[PDB]
Order: C-alpha cells, then sequence, then structure tokens
C-alpha cells in the first residue's frame, strides 16, 4: 500500500522459502548463496524440507551472544542448487530501534501476509517460553502461532525474524551483519 510494504514485499517474493520441519511450516529468510535463518526453536536437522522438497542440511548453528546467552536465530546452509539474491547490505550493523516497521510470512497457513506493526523498540533481554534470550525487538501488535520466522522490515533495512509473543506484544530476534561475514 506504501513503501514499506513495498520493500517487504521485494524481500519476501525473492529471498524467502517456506521451511518445514517435525516442529511446523516456518518463514525462512534467504541471506546469501545458500545460507538462511529460521528461529531456534525450530529444531532444524540434517534434513529439512524447503518449498515441499526433501534437501540435506550442509551446517546449522544455533546463535548464542558472547555470554553464552540464547539469540533464538539459527544459521543453515542448504544443499540447494540455487543461491539467494545478497541481501548482507540490507543488515543493520548495530543493536537499534526502529520506526515504522512491518512483519511479512508466507506459509501454506499465512500466504503473502503483511503486517504495519508501527514502532520497534530494543527490548533486549526477554525471557522466550522459559529460555533466557538478548538481541530482542518488541513491537506492540497481538501476533499468533503461524508468524514465527517472518520478516520484520523497515525501509530499505532487513532488520529481525518473528520469534513469539505475548498476545499484547510481538517479538523478533535482530539480525546483525556481522553474523554473515565471510
Ligand atoms: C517444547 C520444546 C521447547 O523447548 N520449547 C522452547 C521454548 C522456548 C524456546 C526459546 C525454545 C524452545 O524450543
Amino acid at each position: 500500500m506504501g513503501p514499506g510494504f513495498d520493500f517487504a514485499q521485494a524481500i519476501m517474493k525473492k529471498n524467502t522459502v517456506i521451511a518445514r520441519t517435525e516442529k511446523g511450516e516456518f518463514t525462512m529468510l534467504g541471506v546469501y548463496d545458500r545460507v538462511a535463518v529460521i528461529p531456534t526453536h525450530a529444531s532444524v536437522g540434517e534434513i529439512i524440507y524447503i518449498n515441499d522438497v526433501e534437501t540435506r542440511v550442509l551446517d546449522a548453528c544455533a546463535l548464542r551472544d558472547l555470554t553464552d546467552t540464547n539469540l533464538e536465530i539459527t544459521i543453515v546452509k542448504l544443499d540447494r542448487n540455487q543461491k539467494f539474491r545478497d541481501i548482507r547490505h540490507f543488515l543493520p550493523r548495530c543493536e537499534d530501534d526502529y520506526n515504522d516497521a512491518v512483519l511479512s510470512v508466507h506459509t501454506s497457513k499465512f500466504p503473502n501476509m503483511y503486517i504495519p506493526v508501527g514502532q520497534v523498540t530494543n527490548y533486549g533481554f526477554l525471557n522466550l517460553g522459559g529460555t533466557p534470550t538478548h538481541r530482542i525487538l518488541m513491537y506492540n501488535f497481538p501476533t499468533r502461532a503461524g508468524q514465527c520466522g517472518g520478516v520484520v522490515t523497515t525501509t530499505g533495512k532487513v532488520i529481525g525474524i518473528h520469534v513469539g509473543g505475548n498476545g499484547a506484544q510481538g517479538f523478533a530476534a535482530m539480525l546483525l551483519h556481522s553474523y554473515f561475514t565471510d
């Protein structure tokens, strides 16, 4: 409907796949080459389904900060025959607050879904399902089951992936440029 939705659509149409694990279907953001991200609670194993195709996982790493605190991001390298568009230049370098974000989801349950969530706070620490988690973004939208892995964007930046909610607020794990240096 406007330039926020425009940037979000451009990311969804080229840089997402539907990932299926034993824990469900998730929006999965492709970042560069065969490297993507997914919430760590997806419990990625040695095999994953990508757009309903059986795919070997070449590597998977559940990220933690240097205090050995969960970040809820798993980086996955897929044995796929095609590379993602390189979007690392859209990733923020530092922890920040944001205005006017969009949360975008693409699954069998919620195809072509876009939500204007408004202001995003650098919330920091969250007890996420009992697990102490750092680098959490918060937005005041009543997000639901089915939105995990959703992409959080502003105009020109890809800032996080949706990892939870409390019925009134939604929570995303930050993406930082430093997670994807090669
Ligand atoms: C029910 C399985 C379980 O451990 N759930 C769970 C809760 C919180 C987080 C952060 C990850 C999770 O995997």
